[PDB]
């Protein structure tokens, strides 16, 4: 069946792998567990087409090339309450564009814990990188399960589109 390339890239802590979890085995994750690499692989039915998910989760701490490379679509995710996090965003983009050696490639940002008040990072400010990256916004959280598979999902629809 039509596989479809995903990686969840971002800074630590940012919540990548509960995005995840929650989207494949349905619960939240409240636990301090680093991620080195894992991998996904789920059968789901997007717009009546039968695809597989094969995602990548990647690690928040020159080795980031080699599954960059492979990667067709990507979730660029950071923490709504972590400025620090959402200023990491550009760098993640560069190096994507530079190993793929594309100025568009399938991209999604993601601004994720949104759930929490002490919010940091204002939606317009991340509103306006994407409108300046060319590609989509969504707010989610791991927590309340907003906004994860409609952030997965468009990113299918972004690389379908490529
Ligand atoms: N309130 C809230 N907390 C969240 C959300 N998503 C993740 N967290 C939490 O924030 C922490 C970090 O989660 P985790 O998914 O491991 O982040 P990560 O970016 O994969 N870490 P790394 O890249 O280092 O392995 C956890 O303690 C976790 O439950 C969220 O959406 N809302
Ligand atoms: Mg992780």
């Amino acid at each position: 069946m039509t596989e479809y390339k995903l990686v969840v890239v971002g800074a630590g802590g940012v919540g990548k792998s509960a995005l995840t979890i929650q989207l494949i085995q349905n619960h939240f994750v409240d636990e301090y567990d680093p991620t080195i690499e894992d991998s996904y692989r789920k059968q789901v039915v997007i717009d009546g087409e039968t695809c597989l998910l094969d995602i990548l989760d990647t690690a928040g701490q020159a080795m980031r090339d080699q599954y960059m490379r492979t990667g067709e679509g990507f979730l660029c995710v950071f923490a709504i309450n972590n400025t620090k996090s959402f200023e990491d965003i550009h760098q993640y983009r560069e190096q994507i564009k530079r190993v793929k050696d594309s100025d568009d490639v399938p991209m999604v940002l993601v601004g994720n814990k949104c759930d929490l008040a002490a919010r940091t990072v204002e939606s317009r400010q991340a509103q306006d990188l994407a409108r300046s990256y060319g590609i989509p916004y969504i707010e989610t959280s791991a927590k309340t399960r907003q906004g994860v598979e409609d952030a997965f999902y468009t990113l299918v629809r972004e690389i379908r589109q490529h």
